[PDB]
């Protein structure tokens, strides 16, 4: 069972944030709740996460390429098999995204877009019981 205001799916508790913050601040919020920005590893999970999104706000996910440019990974090191990238992401139609935009976020509709960190957004925290 999950703490209040957290949602359950499978064996994981999810938190859809109310406040918006910088990627690194979002990162630190989940960390101190003993969780981390959400990892999406299956279509079924991705379809569930979307159903939960009532507000149309964009949410940060635990995906970044900051360690090594263009080598997108979940905060646990892993590379995403399953992928739900928007139209020309994350390579930006082959021109390579610009500096700073090394932090991904989910948008209403479900697909992932790579925004620039330091940009403020809502975020999703996740932790496996
Ligand atoms: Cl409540
Ligand atoms: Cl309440
Ligand atoms: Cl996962
Ligand atoms: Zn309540
Ligand atoms: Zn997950
Ligand atoms: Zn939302
Ligand atoms: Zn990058
Ligand atoms: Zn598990």
């Amino acid at each position: 069972s999950c703490p209040p205001h957290w949602k359950n799916f499978t064996d994981k508790c999810y938190y859809f944030s109310v406040e918006k913050e910088i990627f690194e601040d979002a990162k630190l919020f989940c960390e101190d709740k003993s969780s981390h920005l959400v990892f999406i590893n299956t279509r079924e999970e991705q379809q569930w996460i979307k159903k939960q999104m009532v507000g149309r706000e964009s949410h940060w996910i635990g995906l970044t390429d900051s360690e090594r440019e263009n080598e997108w990974k979940w905060l646990d090191g892993t590379s995403p098999d399953y992928k739900n990238w928007k139209a020309g992401q994350p390579d930006n139609w082959g021109h390579g995204h610009g500096p700073g935009e090394d932090c991904a976020g989910l948008i209403y509709a479900g697909q992932w877009n790579d925004f620039q960190c330091e940009d403020v957004n809502n975020f999703i925290c996740e932790k496996d019981r």
